[PDB]
């Protein structure tokens, strides 16, 4: 019933990086509990999400879609500096799905242009969780334009198997996957806006049709792929963190499995085996680790086909390694 | 021999309540006697005033949650008065054989049917009516309910050790498709009847109007919104007999949670947000440690803000600081 | 050495039956030989005559389930004759490497090839065309079906003791999504080709015009309604490579339920109602105990009694009043 002290807690400071890419951090804990300090801007930008230069007004957290992924372990505290330049023109907070009151914190974070708050919540349950803006009444509008990321609380002792075995990547990955609903006018050509708030009645209208105009990772058709497309090599274990803040989705790795997945991404509950297919429902993080043993191209995508190959939910995996013809080979 | 088993008669409460039960059993098996009266009447399922022809099962959507143990005997007497005009039967998820009983009870208005069957499975299910023909006419207009079928020994953690609630709650969340004119307006019809064929066209854009809890939009929120108190175990068994939800608690979680909600499988922890498949009841275990206001969310963020599946919560208590605080 | 492994020939057999095999494998490993024959043809999938062309591995919408067991060698000869106009391939989410065995089976019409890959996992999986820039047009044409990896020792319940089924089905459920004209009419074809830039169109709404078992309305009712008796164990395998279904036995449960369908993990128990997210393969075990007509079906009902998901067993046997009954 007596306070805990947390000024006796030790701080440390991190450095966000942009998704997919993840901040420095250890899997196994290095140290006891500590308060982890985190700074994200908020910015509202022009932003081109397809191949033909469709542009919407993205609502991002540190500038990037989606917004980059936190990591600490359990027990640690989240001290966040949540600030809304005055170069902005709309309300913003943020609500996590890995706090516990007020409204996941949205409560205790609204800021409007030039203002700025710092919230604090202790990280109590283990898993991949979603993080997103939540204003009363525009909920989805600022979701649904990109500002929405994901937090990592990881289990002290590190991920662990079915049998309560170690489980530990070489390189992670974090893929937001991203539905939007770009207006359309009456000639069926996608609109332009001045300013976001222009667009809203036109939003709320085009999101209404729960039809999404795209579906992407990293806030853009392709913006996986190419020169951007994720890499491993054979051998290798990789951890693809995967959240969908509004809308159900069902990853895949084309050529690959899911070894290790925990498709509602809580760790307290022992990972689903070789799936080959995962259903993350909208709203939610889950997690998947996987152990590459052909090289080659991966197409890593959401399985409603048409979702990923259509409307852009669709990424690549370069892996580079000794081919296995035990495993597959062609016949002649 | 079910002639020596004790016999109850349970009064139905309208949701989000629900009547009066032990978790762990007090008795042995019994033949739990129920009664449900259909009722066909226009509902008002937004703020705009939109009419629709709901088809219920004792006049609110959703329909009352039954609550029974496992391998008691659930005994239904469904009556369809003359007032109404529609064929009507009942789908129990929780039943085996029938059609889910949906072929022993087909009743025209002015008539009335008795069911019995065993609840030989513990979980949470769903309920509904299941015309031949128009079962999702029926299902959509509201006509869909759950009933809860507890372990004899209560609820148990992923370890096999008890978890006792304070209080319960059932959500129904429905998808409604009002029929629109040419110009973009709500339909209104004398009769359900008259309204079939444009009925049949909306479903099946498979593009809800409306997605609300307990039958409207704000349905469950500020007089009616769900109370709790800081300690409080509270949990919440959600339903939706037609189409696919992911319940959230907005600033909580679902401690313990059975997404598809059959009790014989351990639950699952620490969930955000849990997938319940249309056509099934999923229940969610958590205990509030912070006072003030919650959404609870259909987390397709559109679906619930827009559509209406969001309710509240309105929780008593001290704040924990350490849980969560604006720092200084 | 490959070389060394006793190999075994499998006769395919048409959808919803499966190629006789052994649960228990008998032996250690074997190359398990298969051939599909890729064939371009009109269907009609509803009982108002609409036709599209479809894209099938062996003839039929889904293609044949094929029956292997852990750590057997998979071996299929894929034929895409002269006959048909397409480029097509195979994508098996049981095998590992080059896009699931796509990069290496492009096949154009008057070529075949062979591949050949471990089935390093039990479960059943999807397999599917995809060919490069016209993926989803190919899987939503109806070319996919689906293998089961049976582990060695057969399947085993939430307590490692064995589950051994009668009969097994294999469902494929296929969400198509034909053009229409200006005025609401589906259009017309005379080549696969021809309907590309509506067909693109017509996927890209995300509504399916038709969901549908077996590759039409109504495939699985009447002369070819599945059938049981009252005490058979009945294993039915359920998949959907492009969209997600939520499997539902009428009157019935899914007693031990593989939603995502991998063995290695024990079964989900008395399912009312399962999720199988599109690109998956599921499996429900259940043991029928109730007579009578029962309907198998997507539980999202506007999708299953209007737009085809739902079929129909017969079960033959003696009714039993203790499970369910009409009181007088
Ligand atoms: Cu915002
Ligand atoms: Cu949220
Ligand atoms: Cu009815
Ligand atoms: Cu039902
Ligand atoms: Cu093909
Ligand atoms: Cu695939």
């Amino acid at each position: 019933a007596a306070p805990v002290d947390i000024s006796t807690l030790p701080r440390v400071k991190v450095d966000l990086v942009k998704p997919p890419f993840v901040h420095a951090h250890d899997q196994v804990a290095k140290t006891g509990p500590r308060v982890v300090e985190f700074t994200m801007t908020i910015e509202e930008k022009k932003l081109v999400i397809d191949r033909e230069g469709t542009e919407i007004h993205a609502m991002t957290f540190n500038g990037s879609v989606p917004g980059p992924l936190m990591v600490v372990h359990e027990n640690d505290y989240v001290e966040l500096r949540l600030i809304n330049p005055d170069t902005n023109t709309l309300l913003h907070n943020i609500d996590f799905h890995a706090a516990t009151g007020a409204l996941g914190g949205g409560a205790l974070t609204q800021v409007n242009p030039g203002e700025e708050t710092t919230l604090r919540f202790k990280a109590t349950k283990p898993g991949v969780f979603v993080y997103h803006c939540a204003p009363e009444g525009m909920v989805p509008w600022h979701v649904t334009s990109g500002m929405n990321g994901a937090i990592m609380v990881l289990p002290r002792d590190g991920l662990k198997d079915e049998k309560g075995q170690p489980l530990t990547y070489d390189k992670i990955y974090y893929v937001g996957e991203q539905d939007f609903y770009v207006p359309k006018d009456e000639a069926g050509n996608y609109k332009k806006y001045e300013t976001p708030g222009e667009a809203y009645e036109d939003a709320v209208k085009a999101m209404r049709t729960l039809t999404p105009t795209h579906i992407v990772f990293n806030g853009a058709v392709g913006a996986l792929t190419g020169d951007h497309a994720l890499t491993a090599a054979v051998g290798e274990r990789v951890l693809v963190v995967h959240s969908q803040a509004n809308r159900d989705t069902r990853p895949h790795l084309i050529g690959g499995h899911g070894d290790y997945v925990w498709a509602t991404g809580k760790f307290r509950n022992p990972p689903d085996l070789d799936q080959e297919t995962w259903l993350i429902p909208g709203g939610t993080a889950g997690a998947a680790f996987y152990t590459f043993r052909q090289p080659g191209v991966y197409a890593y995508v959401n399985h409603n086909l048409i979702e990923a190959f259509e409307l852009g939910a669709a990424g690549h995996f370069k892996v580079t390694g000794e081919w296995n013809d035990d495993l597959m080979t062609s016949v002649v």
